[PDB]
């Protein structure tokens, strides 16, 4: 690619004086060439900034920002979260965004991603996409991800000298939706000064445990293992518990998934029909200390949580395939149900006839339209959590009206094309 592998780059290291930096303070910046940056005539930069990890230690992270040629005013920050879905450093979004084709997780940056970030830049929004997994690549570690994203937004504000009351919106799907919901959940306590006006996420993993039990032993069982890997990297007490119980097969498998170049496509292809419990000497692994307690912390479902879960009050759009075969629908429906009961403002779009990858496209145009409405202060008034399948041209403007001819044609060409997961994308409308 345009830069060396992150493993070979001192930009992806925490400096010794990291404790002198405030949360979201920029340590370093560099100009980078990106596919999206070239396509939209927007300057892209990488920011090394200070953030906080799960163990509450000061650490560095990297985010990619795009500066629109003609910015909207007042300043609007669009925070985009990718479905990285891996536990290796070079799977980082920042590296995948670069011009080049050899990045192992390149696929996460070339399908619907350029359309979304492209659209935001054409609106004049400043765009930030953080490496939400951090330098340890702790996949599905909620506190790690949420804090990294919120500091990433702070980093862009600091870098571009944007006003303290700049409007913020967040968007993501799949693994990116987990990162997004966690950022919105931690915003009140960790980053209350951020003017978050809206959020939009779909195919959302809201419970680490429920996603694990859903995926384990099936064709996408690699993500169950990746989740175990990522949580362990974020929780040292879980790491030690699992390592002591790993058999010979388990020890080599855990090393493999954390190895350089092992990213989303490798996770998909390598571990179909893997039972994660065959890697340890205990089937009751999840119900035991300290794992049971950690899983009660690594959820935004109040019924499962061992803490009081935040209820973001700003307008939100949440979509999901009811028949989702990768990220379970019911935990996400329960989350919406719980949030609405405690006073959330959620536009809920469950699709009765869809899959994980087809709902990714079905909810895209409505997602972006909702975000523009959140920025303009014109989100529709709905009964919280009432099922309204969102359809471009019916419940929102058409793909061409929202995206323009160029980006809508790019979205239409995704129909029948292989995704990161191997499954094909479908049409814009169900």
């Amino acid at each position: 690619a345009a830069l060396p592998n992150p493993y070979d780059d001192p930009f992806y290291t925490t400096p010794s004086n990291i404790g002198t930096f405030a949360k979201g303070q920029v340590i370093q910046s560099r100009k980078v060439p990106t596919d999206i940056g070239n396509a939209n005539n927007a300057a892209s930069f990488q920011l090394q900034y200070r953030t906080t990890n799960t163990q509450n230690e000061a650490v560095a992270d990297v985010a990619t920002v795009w500066i629109p040629a003609k910015p909207a005013s007042p300043p609007k920050i669009f925070s985009y979260q990718v479905y990285e879905d891996a536990t290796a450093l070079d799977c980082a979004p920042s590296y995948s965004y670069l011009t080049g084709l050899d990045q192992p997780n390149k696929v996460t940056a070339v399908l619907d991603t350029p359309i979304i970030i492209g659209w935001a830049l054409q609106q004049g929004y400043y765009v930030v996409s953080s490496d939400h997994e951090g330098f340890k690549a702790a996949f599905i570690a909620g506190y790690e991800e949420g804090m990294a994203i919120l500091d990433g937004i702070r980093a862009l504000k600091n870098y571009q000298n944007l006003p303290s009351d700049s409007k913020v919106a967040l968007e993501g799907y799949s693994g990116g939706a987990h990162a997004t919901v966690w950022a919105t959940s931690l915003a009140d306590s960790y980053a209350p000064e951020l003017n978050i006006v809206g959020a939009s996420h779909g195919g959302t993993p809201v419970s680490a445990k429920d996603t694990f039990t859903f995926l384990n032993g099936g064709p996408f069982a690699g993500f169950a293992l990746a989740g175990v890997s990522g949580l362990s990297l974020a929780h040292p007490d879980m790491e030690s518990f699992i390592e002591a119980r790993l058999n010979a097969k388990g020890q080599q498998t855990l090393k493999q998934i954390r190895g350089r170049g092992f990213c989303l496509p490798q996770v998909v292809l390598t571990y179909p029909f893997l039972n994660v419990f065959s890697l340890v000497n205990d089937t009751n692994l999840l119900n035991e200390a300290p794992i049971a307690g950690i899983l009660k912390q690594e959820t935004v479902v109040q019924a499962e949580a061992s803490y009081t879960v935040s209820v973001p009050k700003f307008p939100r759009f949440i979509w999901h395939a009811i028949p989702d075969e990768i990220v379970p629908y019911q935990p996400a429906a329960t989350y919406v149900k719980e949030q609405c009961a405690k006073g959330a403002n959620i536009n809920f779009s469950p699709y009765p006839i869809a899959e994980h990858l087809t709902a990714e496209i079905f909810g895209l145009v409505p997602s972006l339209w909702f975000i523009k409405q959140a920025f303009d202060g014109t989100t529709p008034k709905v009964i919280c959590g009432t099922p309204i399948p969102a359809i471009a041209g019916i419940t929102t403007p058409s793909a061409d009206q929202v995206l323009g001819s160029d980006l809508a044609n790019q979205l239409r060409s995704l129909n029948g094309k292989q995704s990161a997961f191997g499954k094909p994308f479908g049409p814009i409308t169900p």
